[PDB]
């Protein structure tokens, strides 16, 4: 159909996510040591994103195979930024937790896997079935990879 639905709220959600998550990898690629609250406030805009997400998105009707097919690179894309976040900051566990920051960094990591699910939730409700399988591969994919993050810091705090 050329009818085009108006999928700006689920644009801009991705849009904002990525904006997010693009700084947060920014910063950490080239942290190498020192005071990380700037990498903690990068989080927490990632978190506050990601919950603004479930609010505008909550009411939306359920996509169609034609919407979903709009975003499914913009989805993909963003999914590859989130795993490289998480390997990224992994990477840095060793200046992360000589700086004294790794309870704070795990801390953050559980509001994250805390937010992603409230939003993989509510995602799930909204894709169509044509895209339910590979939807949940990427959702699990980065519910396993903050996990996995979470495991690399618990413990390591003051
Ligand atoms: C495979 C694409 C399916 C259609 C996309 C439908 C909704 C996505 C819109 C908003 C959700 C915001 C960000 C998604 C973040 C990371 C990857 C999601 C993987 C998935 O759970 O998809
Ligand atoms: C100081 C720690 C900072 C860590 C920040 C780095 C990575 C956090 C990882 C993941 C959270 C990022 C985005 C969440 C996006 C969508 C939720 C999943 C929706 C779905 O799947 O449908």
């Amino acid at each position: 159909t050329k009818v085009k639905r108006d999928i700006s709220a689920f644009q801009k959600v991705i849009q904002d996510i990525s904006l997010a998550v693009n700084k947060f990898n920014v910063d950490i690629e080239r942290y190498v040591g020192g005071d990380a609250s700037h990498l903690l406030a990068d989080g927490n805009v990632l978190i506050k994103a990601t919950l603004d997400g479930v609010q505008s998105l909550q009411n939306e009707p359920p996509l169609s195979s034609m919407e979903a097919l709009a975003l499914v690179g913009p989805v993909q894309d963003l999914s590859n930024q989130i795993l490289l976040a998480i390997q990224n900051l992994i990477d840095k566990k060793e200046p992360l937790v000589q700086a004294g920051f790794g309870g704070k960094v795990e801390n953050n990591l559980r509001q994250q896997e805390e937010a992603a699910q409230k939003l993989s939730e509510l995602v799930s409700t909204k894709v169509p079935h044509e895209l339910a399988d590979i939807s949940r591969q990427l959702s699990d994919g980065i519910a396993a990879g903050i996990k996995k993050g979470i495991d690399a810091f618990a413990g390591t705090g003051p």
